[PDB]
């Protein structure tokens, strides 16, 4: 699948630069602006509408909704509206929600880990039953969640982080592919790269980073799917290898790396 | 011909930086500011006047006008006005138009490729008959369009990409044929017509070979060697890029080179070296 690149922007209360930041993302060549779903951050669909007003090309996605925060029928109302009123530019990433303090603050039942996955499952089933027009992404590495992505999702998002080894990712991607079966080729695979480390000596940088990861070898650090290290050409070759190995074609980076990663889009976008 | 360097800027509604952007282009050493003709973009001659008020040296050009948008007599009025009220600093690039939704939004007939090219031909003939004082550029790679450039234009702009009326980059070998086609049509007038091309990407790198290899992902129909010869791409250090542009002026005759707004700063070092 052809590469698509996203940047995870955080619309922050009291910060007045939202429109400018979204323009910079589009002008820098990103294909997708992604926003989170958290307390203390701007509301995601409202922020996406403000982004749509100052951009023309990028897709706009949640990355990812906390299923505990949304009533499925009312979420389907939101998604239909966001689709129609942006001209079809909205996608919806969903996940389980993992911060207990946010449930407590909002007066929601934390339940059990399995109850929180069932909330995601029930939401996915309802959104498909209501035929929402927005493409759906499912994120999370748990067995059941990956099964739900295999069943319902247009895009599956794998977490790379406690950074996951390339060998551990092999096992999660293989587990997903077994669940997806004959659907496998119809599901785009996403991951979020947590750090983009520009360096003219990736070998020395990796060896030095054993300071913060003494439990990994330098080769293991250079193979961590959530880290990209080196020059733009090296980073592009790393992403090409990771698309072959893991199937990852939809790659997101964090806001602080927007400019650091942009040269890679010039080679692969 | 001596090199001339342009940057294609997009004057955008709701973005208050137009004057600042135009001054940066001139201060960075560009010879030309180019603006498009599209719905949703600021109106081209009005944006050009705003640019002329804050710059002193650069030429200002359309790059390129959608011929379906303009009545030839009224366009001649605009061109004479722009010429006199800027002191001779305006040039007009013209093309056929190619985005069907813009025709439809403006209530214009998309028609056929034939009718869109005939509209360009009719407009060029009328502008020459009205003796407009602005230099005229004609852009596009179709046989009829390059024939019109050979007949009428002061500058011919060779497109480095095709797209069903997204972009597919054309090889250096195909560009060789397009330049030779134009030259044959131009005949004795060939040497009086400046040749332009737009570079789509300016990629600063210390490993041009590794860069080109990776870029095959975006252009699977090309080899790395072909990527390094694409006229729409500049790859390497500023010195390597300057040497490439010298080689491409000898191979293709390209002396008027434009880059896209995103690469304004990336390309400016090359201007330093070629001057
Ligand atoms: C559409 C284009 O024809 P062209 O003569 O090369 O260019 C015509 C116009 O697009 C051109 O004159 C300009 O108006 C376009 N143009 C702009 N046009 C505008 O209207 N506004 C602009 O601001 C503008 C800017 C601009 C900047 C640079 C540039 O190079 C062109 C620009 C083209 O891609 N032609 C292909 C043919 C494409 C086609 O018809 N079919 C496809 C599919 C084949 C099939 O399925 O049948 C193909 O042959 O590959 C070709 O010659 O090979």
């Amino acid at each position: 699948r052809p590469f698509r690149f996203g940047v995870n922007l955080v619309p922050t209360p009291g910060v007045s630069s939202w429109r400018e930041t979204c323009r910079t993302a589009e002008q820098s060549g990103y294909d997708v602006i992604a926003v989170p779903d958290a307390l203390g951050v701007h509301s995601p669909f409202i922020a996406m509408m403000a982004a749509a007003a100052v951009t023309e090309r990028v897709q706009l996605t949640t990355f990812v909704l906390n299923s505990a925060f949304w009533n499925p029928v009312l979420l389907a109302r939101d998604l239909l509206t966001a689709h129609e009123l942006t001209g079809g530019r909205v996608e919806a990433g969903l996940g389980t929600g993992y911060v207990r303090a946010e449930f407590e603050t909002a007066g929601l039942d934390w339940g059990t880990a399995g109850t929180r996955v069932t909330r995601l499952a029930d939401t996915l089933a309802a959104l498909r039953t209501l035929a929402v027009p927005t493409p759906l992404m499912v994120g999370g590495n748990g067995d059941r969640v990956l099964g739900l992505a295999a069943e319902h999702a247009d895009t599956v998002s794998f977490s790379g982080a406690r950074m996951i080894t390339a060998e551990a990712m092999d096992e999660r991607v293989a587990f997903f592919a077994e669940r997806a079966g004959e659907r496998d080729s119809q599901v785009e695979r996403n991951t979020l790269v947590q750090s983009v480390i520009a360096t003219d000596d990736r070998a020395a940088t990796a060896k030095a980073m054993r300071s913060r990861m003494p439990y990994l070898t330098a080769e293991q650090i250079l193979q961590l799917p959530t880290l990209l290290i080196g020059t733009p050409a090296q980073m592009a070759e790393t992403l090409l290898e990771r698309r072959e190995r893991f199937g990852f074609s939809y790659v997101c980076v964090q806001e602080r790396y927007l400019a650091a990663f942009a040269p890679v889009i010039g080679l692969l976008g």
